[PDB]
């Protein structure tokens, strides 16, 4: 607390200090050849090469430095929390693009750097190699994202390929044995669960399996206001429409407050003739994006309802009690048995969501909105699998669980969005291409030249695409010959890289080195934003009021 | 705590230091091109360009320095809290005018600077372009005050323009979805609320809806002194005048203390024949400027009463029980159903307040006295709308709620008081107008020249009106040609600026760049005083006694 | 707390600093000639030469230095916890191999050094001399591991050799006398113990001896979820199948939570007719690697059961109550009386585990997978013995107990995995052999030369195998002649060392100086990993988040 207000040269000096320091730490771990980072936590030592673990746990002494560090880190951290294996690439570009912005000052040049890089992103978005579960490149992506795990990459891509038709939902648990072990189900993970522990079998939050139910989906949150309409709706359903009904009745909703749960507890005891072996016949279920409830409505053949008063106005046309098989739970509910008739309804709805995605724009296909609709698809069409991951020690078990989870994340987002050739090649093909497109285009060559090429940003941006390919293979066999390396036309057609596991040289395509499309795009997208913010900030305020 | 008394050279040296530091930090965030500010708060980083959020959160290490900072910050902070988008302009002029005051010392010159700038405020006040909700310039103000929000400016201007007759009262909630959602009501927000939670339906502070009531507005604050007269008045109303009475009875007042609420609770229990389904038939209501209660009286057809003893001396002439529809609440009460007979009374009372604003002086029209009276008009004639603002994250939703809030505040005060051409032009036109008006006027040129032109103040002030235009457009396409820029007669007739979003050059009128009149006027008003205060201070005291 | 982020030159310097200080301290204790280390602990002084004790309790002032010290110390400490006598070796090589990694930089050389040393490991693994309990080398191993204890080594070797057939399980107690005293039993230590103290005789955790029982092994952890099925299973067993039953019933499992134990307390009280002299007839037993319960199932003739619901569906074909003799206990249970009919079942299961080890790989034979399976064999076939260790003080008794425990750990892992000739010789033979093997082989001598010999790695790695032999005998009778020492053919065929206890010179085989194979292997394996880690670290982080 010497100076709480830092403006101008000093500010940009500290920004540049923190960036370059964070850059040298995190990039050192990149690739399988990356060098290590030892981290302190109290009385132990987590020694690692995982870039996400380095990025997250770097800390600074000065509040002003740490203020900048959080701006560089929380974008890269946030990539893996949604993607899987692509954090270090984000920080690299943040550094490279920041260095660019400062090379070309004046806030027309800045707007030209934004526009050019956004057009490079579009080339990557179009480059996306779409892939099916049959494909052996899935193994290659998983082999890439696992730091060469012969055993692991083989399991997951087999597990996806062996379910050629339905997209698997995988969960992980700490295993007891040395060997791993799999637990396949024909079950669908559903996002609903108990409102109160009383509504389970045994009356204490147990896992209630059922062989028949009659579901209803409400949109509104239920609190002290709704207590009248529940008694109206429930006694209407059991008194009038008891003929076409399979117990128990599920009331699926957004939220159930403690006032509403106590009322529905009394409604179960009101009709004790329907209580078979202790099981309550009425269960309220909660879910923590209103379309995720429409899925739940569609899965269980339940009607969609907007108000709690709508339960009175119902008929056999809208009420349909399923004779399937459900497992209600405290964390989540699981549907197992689905008749061919019910799966027919769910696939037709699943095509409808895929038909919205088919016609989305190119950049819209990599949006949050798009990834949220693909989440809904996996909920509907997707079997449940539970892998108990093993190892020699407990610490290898827990370490291996993380490397399983990174792979699962990558394979899913690979076939979802796309795949690209790795080794920092796809980035170089993209930049060098986007320059050649607008320049070769005689229509806009006039102005395209005057902004980018004429100014010299094009050639700067071309040198920066190299960074990754330099970081990986500078000081290896590939770079020993011919001083540095000639990025000529002959390379651009058939791009040579080195596999750092085996040692051999060839194309990324031939050697089997692939990145996920969503990573290297979202790295660049976030890399630009965070490079801009750093480059365009001129003031730091340390005063907690 | 070295020195607790600072006089003279040392005192002004700190003021100049603090004013220059706060200037550089805040004015860097001006315009859409504006550079950013990172702010610490514990373990997070709010990075922003909003000059308010910067201004408010600047802190200084030395107590002496922070003493002066509070004086420079609180006026600019206090502009947004009543206007919406007009804070950075305040600090700019506070700097600019401080420099003017010190350039011309001696307390005859000081008096002259005030008078000249005060006449410049009048020329701004007369430049105010009055605008209807119909007008497409409302979009242009909203667009400007939103930093180019195509979606937001369109929505709020559509919402005002679709209600061409009744001025909307908007509120904002944290929305769940990606999309926004709109909740239009035919309701008027009223400032009364429950004294005690016992008086609602269910006896715990709930939202009691009613379809009939008989209100009585009291002026005085109620405490232990008034417990006798309530029992006199209440039993007089129920025993004698029960025939012309619709329950419940509303006792609206300034403040109900805990002694009086315990008495009225017993008065409800005293007559249990009138308690219809729990609802207490007597409710005391509180409000946190006595004419706001006169509005509440006119809305509910209740008689205005000075003393609590007046409740006995009443008749069927003074008492009038409404059969409308009211919703009593803990934060505020709302009236929805109003019979065309009632809105005939309310509109006539609304015109009567507009009668006072028509004939007010020009400088009186921008006062607090004026704006408070306009607050009354919106309480009387105004529908209620509640927008649940959405987005991708929680932080974007809360970020976007403020940008909604700032646009609403602007649009309201735009049509309320006026609209001016932005881009720091209007200020130049104002100063170059005021100097020429007094100079060209044959009657007062003899003395006008001797004060302002001969002493050199006019030329100083002419240069300072440029400050805003220079900060925005220096280092751009507009200032590149011909060194600096020529503010000649050719410019004053048709003033050129640069739209910083698009990059094209033109008039503020032609490009659609508009500041609110109340902002740029209250920026100057506040600029002068605060500049005066800083320039006319020669002693700082730090001692907590 | 000056800097929390150490990168590059600074990082490697501290690693080298710490390694070379930890090397100097621990290696000085090596062999019987080793020099001493005094260690503080509050208000006393443990003065020692046992390398494990040195390494573990070395600390550093700077957090950065202690960060690295944990990485050097935790591997060698973790050798003796499983192996017995082999920590200083591990550190010695960690130093040596680190040195090598730095001499040959560039990460193709790093992969070469690994592959070469990995083949040196294989040659040691093949050099492993397998040994029977009858053999007099077991004494020679013990003699080495005890720093020459004539009285101790003789006992433990005599103890294993007198039980020529069954592998003795040894435990230790602090004795009262000067002399040692032994307590032989025909008892088998079993890993089950009381869930709750209520289930023992006297109802407070006592040692309940039984002469008849009927055991049942459950796989799952038992908590509040399983309380229904236990009452279903227990009353099914006692009501239906009471004829073929010997009390008490033992419910062996993974874990019994306090909800399940309170249920079984009521089930004993439910049938008081079967309570003979206080003893509860139903005991739940817990165990803190799923195949160890299959051993417990086989030892007691109990059926293996996955679910708790399986107890209902049972028959005389699956149920068999033993009429042996068991001793239940708080820490562990003990089986004494086993009929020849039972031991036939247990020996056949033991051979079945051994037939898995017959068919393992050479490198897999030294795995934790292998060592866990061999732990199962000793539990099955293995008589119990308890030695109360004596001495002249309390401190010598406790000192001597550790040296017993090292010899037991060594002798067990010697005959388990193998024996090698000590005096640092087998390391020199292995390295000098592995070089000559690949070189001599005309098939691969083309490339083997190009990688290892031509580069100079071979000659460096050969020099480093000397390290151990140099540190023992440099500055002795063996090294005084001929300046340094010639490691020619003549030596390799008959490798001369010195017995530092006597003084005389001869072969390690002849003098009787033998290392445990598992030690000098797992030292090298660990030395390579930890050298690599140290040599490939270029970032230290001290930030406590
Ligand atoms: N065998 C290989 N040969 C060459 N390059 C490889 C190989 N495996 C991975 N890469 C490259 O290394 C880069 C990925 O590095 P790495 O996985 O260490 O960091 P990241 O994916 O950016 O972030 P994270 O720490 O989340 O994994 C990719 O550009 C990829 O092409
Ligand atoms: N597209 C544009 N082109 C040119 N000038 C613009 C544009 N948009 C806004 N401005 C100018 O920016 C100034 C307003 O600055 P800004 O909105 O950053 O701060 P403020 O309104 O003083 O306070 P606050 O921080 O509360 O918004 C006005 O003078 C206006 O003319
Ligand atoms: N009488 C002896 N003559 C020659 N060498 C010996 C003799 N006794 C032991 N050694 C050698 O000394 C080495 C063992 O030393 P030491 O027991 O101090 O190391 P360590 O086993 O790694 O440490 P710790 O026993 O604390 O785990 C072996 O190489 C062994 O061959
Ligand atoms: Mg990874
Ligand atoms: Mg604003
Ligand atoms: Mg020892």
């Amino acid at each position: 607390s010497q100076t709480l207000l830092v403006h101008g040269k000093d500010a940009q000096g500290i920004i540049k200090q923190v960036l370059s320091e964070v850059y040298d730490a995190v990039t050192s771990t990149m690739g399988p050849n990356g060098q290590l980072v030892m981290i302190k936590n109290g009385v132990s030592t987590k020694t690692t090469k995982d870039g996400v673990t380095v990025a997250r746990s770097i800390r600074f002494a000065d509040e002003a430095h740490e203020l900048v560090n959080r701006v560089i880190t929380e974008p890269a951290t946030k990539t893996d929390e949604e993607c899987g294996d692509g954090t270090t690439t984000t920080i690299m570009l943040t550094h490279a693009l920041y260095h660019l912005f400062k090379d070309f000052p004046g806030f027309q040049h800045h707007r030209n750097i934004e526009d050019l890089v956004e057009r490079v992103i579009q080339r990557l978005e179009s480059m996306a190699i779409r892939v099916e579960v049959d494909d052996p490149r899935l193994y290659q992506v998983a082999l890439t994202s696992s730091n060469q795990d012969e055993k692991l990459a083989r399991l997951v891509s087999e597990l996806y390929a062996n379910n050629k038709g339905s997209y698997p939902d995988i969960e992980l648990k700490e295993g007891v044995n040395f060997e791993d072990q799999i637990e396949q189900t024909t079950g669908r993970t559903i996002r609903m669960f108990y409102a109160n522990p009383w509504f389970a079998k045994g009356h204490q939050g147990g896992v209630t399996e059922l062989t028949g139910f009659t579901a209803f989906v409400i949109d509104r949150r239920i609190d002290k206001e709704d207590t009248q309409k529940l008694i109206d709706g429930v006694n209407h359903l059991v008194k009038t429409h008891k003929q076409h009904l399979a117990l128990p009745i599920l009331l699926i909703a957004r939220s159930f407050e403690e006032a509403a749960n106590s009322t529905l507890m009394q409604l179960n005891a009101a009709h004790p003739t329907l209580v078979e072996d202790g099981r309550p016949w009425l269960i309220p279920l909660s879910t923590p994006g209103t379309s995720e409830l429409q899925d739940i409505a569609v899965m269980l053949n339940a009607p969609m309802l907007s108000d709690v008063a709508d339960l009175t106005k119902l008929d056999t046309h809208s009420i349909n009690g399923q004779h399937g098989q459900l497992e209600l739970g405290g964390n989540r509910s699981i549907l197992k048995s689905t008749t061919p008739k019910d799966e027919d309804r769910i696939e037709q709805h699943a095509r409808g969501i895929e038909e919205l995605l088919e016609g989305f724009s190119l950049s819209d296909k990599f949006s949050v909105r798009a990834r949220y609709n693909e989440r809904r698809i996996r909920t509907l069409r997707g079997k449940l699998i539970t892998i108990s991951v093993g190892g020699e020690t407990y610490s290898e078990v827990k370490e291996r669980v993380d490397r399983y989870e990174d792979v699962v994340k990558a394979i899913r987002s690979a076939l979802e969005n796309g795949i690209l050739p790795g080794g920092g090649v796809s980035l170089v093909k993209a930049v060098f291409g986007t320059i050649k497109e607008g320049l070769e285009d005689k229509d806009q060559s006039a102005e395209f030249a005057k902004r980018y090429i004429n100014s010299g940003i094009a050639n700067e941006l071309m040198r920066l695409s190299t960074i990754q390919h330099k970081l990986l293979f500078k000081d290896t066999a590939l770079y020993k010959e011919n001083g540095s390396f000639h990025f000529n036309d002959d390379w651009l057609n058939t791009p040579t890289v080195m596999n750092l596991a085996t040692g051999e040289i060839g194309t990324p395509e031939g050697l089997g080195i692939y990145d996920t499309a969503y990573a290297s795009i979202t790295a660049l997208k976030g890399g630009l934003q965070t490079a801009k913010i750093l480059a365009t900030t001129k003031t730091l305020i340390l005063g907690e009021k």
